[PDB]
């Protein structure tokens, strides 16, 4: 069966056959669409089919499907599963797997880059101090003095679910949030709870507006341990505006390296609960979301005040005006400092070319419109006009519950 | 079976039970989400009628009452013998208001209970349709103090005697493809304009020519009528700060009036049911003015503002977009023509959603349509989870008539 998607700006029609390989469920039914809902230990029984599906995909990709090497590997994994109840990936399979989880990530606008991913194999890691060392090396490699390189570091897979590796931070680099007695927040409101955990675990908080948080790292199901990323490894950009000289005195800065650390990587039924990955920012993530969400730095008012915009009516579009200026400043600042960043026009145009390519060579490209369309200037980007099909392919990145809710404290 | 929706800005959680009354299909399966796709007999009619009359009698607190059972009986008898039935005026009004209430793509539904319903089921000719439409246009416009209205022409019978407004909206601008190779006017209407010309319209061949109505009564060939120019309230677009803005020569009409949809009430199908409200400013300033396949004016405006157009990362498109939208709002407000900005409309929709959750058990909503086409995340709807499902009475999209019609 075939499914068509149309682009309402170009009239280009694409045909999806790849959705036929989709396994997992979406949350939607014939009677309800859950397209805007944010969140809509395995047996041997469920594991060998998943391993087999994966190895079939891997061997096809290398043009060796049905070969002796393919058949031998199937047998070897079969025997390993029956005897040890899990299995180990070869390095070449782990690489393929992590690249494909990115390629398959329907919420990711940056996927034109998927085949260029540095995979660091950290499956020999055993302790949190070892996790710390792996993560520093990741940060230093990815940062590359501002010439950012995509990378992922993969710690040991899940076993009984009692010995999990986890990075408790949601990203490797983020700013502390501090809830004040008067109810106001100092720093980033998104990280208040995690900041309190750090403090409880013994972190000495500087208590400013941009304190880089410490890593809280759990190895082998043990209680997590605190480490401070060497400040010389944390590249930051002070935010200034090309025309407005008062913009610098707002005191804003942001870090260069967006590094997601709370997701679960599934490859061939194995679960990598600690697999921090990083790319580079699209400007709007910082300028629109981090700075202007009401629940984050929330700087719209202060900027618009300083721009002397008419603020007595929403219909002057003061918020919209201030928003564009803040986003100009982020992009200017990163570019001026030679730190990799992409604007939302370039990123979305690249995504559309990626998606058309994928339709031709792969038969589809699952995409989540709700997430791919940027949070400002939606319809002046070509993705707004593009119909997309959302479905779940493996290998995949999945959300997992924050570890403080599930962790069995050892003491 | 009971579902939760969370607002990620406010942490407020709502529980949806209303979706269990949904019947029609979404196009989504457990394996594929089609959320971003624009278009995803006697026996069949009685359950549809029953479903509707039940909700109606419930709404007036008379469910299971003598008057309820009596109407159910009368409608059954009328279907059995005539193969259809006629709605009482009260039912027609209730059904139209509820088709709006159920419109998952409509951000303006806080307004749903204030809809003036014009019953045009006695209409028999295209000239009669023109009369009803001019009256609708004048009533809804109200000298710029706009009032929501729908005008409901006779229901489908054997489907070869359909009433249709061929126009996609009552008021739109013509588009003409040029020897230059480009498009003069609104590129969205090039096909309809040619059909108007080929049926006899004398086009002024300008950038902002109000299209004629093409009206089809009783399945006949459609006929042309010009809406009295004095009933079409238009707004010249100027800017509060930029004096050069007026020289682009832009204008738009005050009355958004959708006229190509099908109203389904209790299984009956109203194929001509033009309706109208008032604009959210982004529809004109973002979509009508700045879509690449529409008036596509970003480049001209950016140039007049002398922005750096060498690189996308200067955000020249984004700056010009805001200014265009400030101008649309300023112009309508100055000329005292009802308009709503996207901040105000989305704030009201969150309030409406909360009312609908507490009072009705939910509110079907299509996030892809509800979130405005600019500044998405600085409006509260961006952070609001929405469940999309189909309730009846409903408005449904129907295919352009020129494909269906035989002359
Ligand atoms: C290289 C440049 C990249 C850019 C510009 C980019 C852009 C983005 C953006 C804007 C989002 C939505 C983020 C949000 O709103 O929170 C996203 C999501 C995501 N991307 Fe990328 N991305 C890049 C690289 C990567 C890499 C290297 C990976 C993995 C190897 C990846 C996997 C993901 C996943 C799994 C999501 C969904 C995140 C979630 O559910 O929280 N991306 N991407
Ligand atoms: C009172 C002021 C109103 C406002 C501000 C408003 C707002 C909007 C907006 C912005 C859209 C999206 C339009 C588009 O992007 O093409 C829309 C869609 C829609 N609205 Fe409203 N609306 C109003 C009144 C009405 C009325 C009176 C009705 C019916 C009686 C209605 C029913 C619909 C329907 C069925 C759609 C989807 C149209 C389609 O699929 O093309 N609305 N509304
Ligand atoms: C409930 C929930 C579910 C889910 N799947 N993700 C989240 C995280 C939510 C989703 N938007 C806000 C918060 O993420 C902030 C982190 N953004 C980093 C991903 C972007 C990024 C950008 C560029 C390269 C990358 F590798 C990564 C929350
Ligand atoms: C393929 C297709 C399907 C569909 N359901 N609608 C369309 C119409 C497409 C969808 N967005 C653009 C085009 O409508 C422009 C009409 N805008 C008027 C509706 C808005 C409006 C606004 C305020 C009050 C109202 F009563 C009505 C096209
Ligand atoms: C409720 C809604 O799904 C939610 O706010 C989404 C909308 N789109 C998004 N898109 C991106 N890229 N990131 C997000 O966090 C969100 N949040
Ligand atoms: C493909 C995508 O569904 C399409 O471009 C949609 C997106 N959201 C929209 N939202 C509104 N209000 N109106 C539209 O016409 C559209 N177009
Ligand atoms: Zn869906």
């Amino acid at each position: 069966r075939f499914l068509k998607v149309k682009n309402w700006e170009t009239d280009v029609v694409l045909t999806d056959t790849l959705h036929l390989k989709s396994t997992l469920e979406t949350g939607c039914t014939e009677h309800i669409c859950m397209g805007s809902i944010m969140l809509p230990v395995r047996t041997k029984d469920q594991l060998f089919p998943l391993a087999k599906e994966f190895l079939d995909q891997y061997y096809s990709s290398i043009k060796r499907f049905g070969s002796k090497a393919h058949m031998d590997r199937l047998e070897e994994v079969n025997k390993e599963i029956e005897s040890t109840s899990t299995y180990q990936l070869k390095d070449t399979e782990l690489i393929y797997g992590a690249k494909h989880a990115w390629r398959n990530a329907s919420r990711c606008v940056g996927r034109i880059q998927w085949s260029k991913l540095q995979v660091f194999d950290a499956r020999d890691c055993t302790t949190a101090h070892g996790m710390f060392n792996y993560i520093c090396n990741h940060v230093k490699y990815a940062t590359n003095k501002g010439n950012l390189r995509s990378a992922i570091t993969i710690f040991p897979q899940r076993t009984d679910g009692k010995h999990d590796f986890r990075v408790w931070n949601s990203q490797l680099i983020r700013y502390a949030g501090y809830k004040q007695p008067d109810g106001s927040t100092l720093g980033d409101p998104a990280n208040v709870q995690f900041t309190e955990i750090c403090i409880q675990q013994g972190w000495k908080a500087p208590r400013g507006r941009f304190d880089v948080l410490p890593l809280l790292l759990q190895a082998n199901g043990n209680d997590p341990e605190l480490f401070q990323i060497p400040p010389e490894l944390v590249l930051e950009v002070p935010i200034r505006h090309p025309k407005f000289d008062w913009f610098k005195d707002l005191g804003l800065k942001w870090y260069g390296l967006p590094a997601v650390s709370n997701m679960l990587l599934e490859i061939g039924g194995l679960e990598f609960s600690a697999c921090p990955f990083s790319g580079w920012y699209m400007g709007t993530e910082i300028g629109v979301r981090d700075y202007c969400d009401n629940s984050r730095y929330n700087i719209l008012e202060e900027v618009a005040k300083k721009m002397d915009l008419d603020m007595r009516k929403t219909s002057s579009l003061w918020k919209d005006q201030a928003l564009v200026e803040i986003n100009i400043a982020v992009l200017y600042s990163f570019q001026s400092d030679k730190v990799t960043i992409v604007d939302h026009h370039s990123a979305t145009e690249s995504f559309i070319k990626h998606m058309e390519n994928e339709y031709r060579c792969r038969g589809g490209c699952p995409a989540d419109w709700v997430w791919i369309v940027p949070p400002m200037s939606g319809s002046i980007t070509p993705v707004f006009h593009q119909e997309m099909l959302n479905y779940r392919l493996t290998p995949s990145f999945e959300y997992q519950p924050d570890p403080w809710n599930t962790h069995v404290w050892k003491g």
